[PDB]
């Protein structure tokens, strides 16, 4: 990801793929993402969590 906004895009997309409950916590959503094999897409970014300031 070139910018944090691109990580944010993938974040929301994975939230849709994992049907993350609207009442789910940010940390819980992260856990559901980890379960997704596409997690590595976000893990690659050393500022993964720092890019999710719009969600945390």
């Amino acid at each position: 990801w070139n910018t944090k906004e691109e990580a944010k895009q993938a974040f929301k997309e994975l939230l849709k793929e994992k049907r993350v409950p609207s009442n789910a916590s940010w940390e819980q959503a992260m856990k559901m993402i980890i379960n997704d094999p596409r997690y590595s897409a976000l893990a690659k970014l050393s500022e993964k969590k720092q890019a999710f300031n719009a969600y945390k």
